[PDB]
């Protein structure tokens, strides 16, 4: 076998990219301000983080095993409880103390024959009394929101009909289905797109079988009263580039950013129709709804560039580090429309971003508020010279959050300082009569001068200004999706407005 | 009630001194260098770790609650468990979200009445197949060594005589009894010592009730194959000064460093002589045992004047940080004199030392071996510019081990460099027919560098080199005592010579 390392090595486990690995709790964290004490709920969040050292030299951010955080708040007190997910790799790799799985989504270069590869490091959602890990190359790993401990791979009573299961499924506020899909749904290399979705007792509602025009990437999707949409990001799978070593995903240059629109129900395969946007990178969907006109908006993160930049073309053709910015885009989508080709979609906003959050009570219905990440290069806002040295690599930088009206365009920015990065934030409501976007933002900070995390508190009335600063003295590596358990919600689920 | 702080704040809990307050397991600890193979068992050690914020501004280092990590070695792999004694304060304080429990030892300044003000954080030690968590005010807290799980404070199967159980017991190699005492064995500044032991049954063997000239500080105290020897810190206990809310420990520059020795099986109290030695401290005990003639040769850190310069005489007058060296004494007794008075000790090196260890295998008999913490002012062997404005205060500083050999004189130190500290070492036999003093020697180290903690791994036959370095991704404070337990040794203790 490949020697196993005995420590961590390589850019992206240097600096605050360290794996900590710890599992356990901290109870009653430091707080500088007040936690408003009318807070009661979890903020659960997923960050990669390999348990073990790969044998697998610079292995991608993507690959390292799932490790779940929960903060939970009541009258104005928070505990951490952090878990591992019980993935067969992390048992496997735990057993044997060294590391198994090779390279992202590559079995042919794995050291033992798994029947699941997930590293259910991707997202955590609230389902039915239960955490889903997700992963999209797996089914979702279930786990207790109580204790964190890992059920097992869940199948939905025998019901799930795919490989498959997205890290974005979407939860509909009034009908409060969890509207899913997975691509690749047959396995490596299918063009297979498994669109399916439960109701709020537990049942399977919609499966459709449909086919994508490429094996492409449908990282995230788009859920309207009528559609769901995916869109395509141009990374395209080859098994017999797998088979030889090579990368799951490579950079095609020549196709558009497919986005393919499907009735919501009663649909078949064939109903599906491929709209081609131009040529980009698909990122995460803020929400999208039909308008008066039953035209679809759909508001996402744009890039005109491969922001995956690690896996280029096939002549090894693509971006550097730090290079591309996606922007705030709205596509216009016409079921009703023959015309394939899409319009360049309009920009909302100006700001390198992402990870977009909305008031998931508007989930597929007309939003006016939006809450991201921001990027901003203007000298100052980021001590680069301090931090890039502590950063290691792999993983996306952000240095803001922003909220846009989408009704009075205003724009507020929250600035955690110079020596600071952020994560994706959660949005929680005030209380349950709150307005729209009225109540409060929390985010985890990465303090590269104490080389610590914290989670910041901020009230949506002056996202500028932050209400507490939860001060952990360990850090929690950069992570991906996170979500709000709110306690008032029996189901896990806010209340449609 | 006096508020809460909801934050840590003074230098006792500032840089590397900020508790982190973590329970749970990091499992596969990072390794540079190789562990040695055949090291199999267990190195628990306790460090105070306030898991609230006190009410008592400057709270001293001695009266945080006790936190256990456990490091579990076998074929080479290491992996942490880490777990805080269930103690009375602990439950109590978690339940309440605050700090109960008010000044050290001072029960008039607890804001609720406590039936056991036990932090049990100065020593964990293995007896018949549980850890016992020491603290010298109180009974031990028995706890799980698998799991870290407490039971609950522990009184010998209702055996246990003394409201007070010594941080320091002694194991007996040949008869494997566990020799103890406790002083204040009847309560707050009384000046009973209840000397008790247990067979290795479980059974009590002795229990003699005597009575020191004042009640003073009995942090430590030292058995041989036909004496116990009982050194008072010349720090003294009034009541009265106690009810006004002053401190429990107050130094008197008027008396000598009391000595008592006492016969070890089938004593009345009043067998016991008080011998007085030099006014001075008596810091940790390395061992003592009797030569040819009978007489005791006690070897222990001594110091001129009150190591613990926070509790001055009643004046206010005492040393400053960093001002009083200890020194590693050899004092001769001889119990059948009746001269009180002792010569000053001769002194075996001239290094300021503490934390003595020898090989237990010879514990009560001639020793040969002591391994021990020194703290060197010499330039250059701490960066005390980097350090220092890192270290936050309250607790002793060490930047290395020596070995003594006592036949040959020779010296060897260790020094882990410019920005490390050390904790107290164990020391492991390199097998069950090694040499007295051949083995292995671990310390915990504080690397302000990284602002994490390491544990070195030495071989006897070269202490400057460390074999092997495990990195620990977070800060364990400094601590106090710690144990090896071997997975050879049924009991849990090493086999006599
Ligand atoms: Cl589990
Ligand atoms: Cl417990
Ligand atoms: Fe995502
Ligand atoms: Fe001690």
């Amino acid at each position: 076998l490949p020697p196993a390392p005995r420590y961590f090595q390589g850019e992206n486990t240097a600096g605050f990219m360290r794996p900590v690995r710890f599992e356990g709790d901290i109870t009653n964290l430091e707080v500088v301000g007040e936690i408003p004490k009318s807070i009661e709920g979890t903020f659960y969040r997923v960050m990669p983080e390999p348990h073990l050292p790969s044998f697998i030299p610079n292995d991608p951010w993507f690959n390292g095993d799932g490790n779940i955080s929960g903060f939970y708040f009541k009258d104005g007190h928070v505990d951490l409880k952090q878990r591992y997910v019980r993935t067969e790799k992390f048992v496997r790799e735990a057993e044997a103390r060294r590391s198994l799985l090779g390279k992202y989504r590559n079995r042919y270069t794995d050291l033992v024959e798994f029947k699941i590869r997930s590293t259910a490091n991707t997202n955590i959602v609230y389902w039915r009394g239960q955490l889903l890990a997700l992963k999209e190359d797996s089914p979702p790993y279930a786990m207790d929101p109580e204790t964190l401990e890992t059920f097992g791979v869940y199948d939905f009573d025998g019901q799930l009909p795919s490989l498959t299961f997205t890290a974005h499924p979407k939860f509909d506020p009034v009908t409060r289905e969890m509207v899913c899909f997975g691509y690749e749904a047959k396995g490596d290399g299918t063009r297979d797109i498994c669109y399916y979705s439960f109701g709020p007792d537990g049942k399977i509602a919609e499966t459709v079988w449909l086919v994508s025009p490429v094996c492409g990437m449908i990282h995230d999707f788009a859920v309207t009263e009528n559609f769901v949409i995916f869109p395509i990001i141009p990374l395209v799978c080859d098994v017999e580039r797998m088979k030889q070593g090579g990368d799951h995903w490579q950079w095609d240059y020549s196709i558009p950013m497919y986005i393919g629109v499907l009735p919501r129900r009663g649909a078949q395969g064939s109903d599906v129709k491929w709209f081609e946007a131009p040529h980009g990178f698909a990122g995460h969907v803020a929400n999208a709804f039909e308008d008066d006109k039953g035209h679809i908006q759909l508001q996402m993160a744009y890039a005109k560039d491969n922001v995956f930049f690690w896996w280029p073309d096939a002549n090894g053709k693509g971006p550097r580090p730090g290079e591309v910015e996606a922007h705030f885009a709205n596509f216009v989508l016409d079921y009703q429309s023959d015309k394939l080709p899409l319009a360049e979609p309009t920009y909302l906003v100006d700001d390198d971003m992402e990870f977009p959050r909305i008031d998931d009570r508007v989930a597929t219905r007309k939003h006016k508020h939006t809450f991201f990440c921001i990027f901003d290069r203007k000298p100052g806002v980021t001590d680069f010279e301090f931090v890039m040295p502590r950063a290691g690599g792999g993983a996306p930088m952000s240095n803001g959050l922003a909220h846009l009206n989408h009704e009075t365009g205003d724009i507020q920015r929250y600035l955690p300082g110079p020596r600071k990065l952020t994560g994706e934030c959660i949005f929680i409501p005030r209380n349950s009569e709150a307005a729209e976007g009225d109540g409060y933002v929390m985010v985890l900070l990465a303090n590269y001068e104490d080389m610590c995390s914290e989670l910041a508190v901020l009230d949506t009335k002056d996202l500028t200004n932050e209400v507490a600063l939860i001060k952990l003295p360990v850090r929690l590596r950069p992570g991906l999706h996170g979500n709000w358990v709110d306690k008032s919600d029996v189901d896990g689920h806010p209340a449609p407005l």
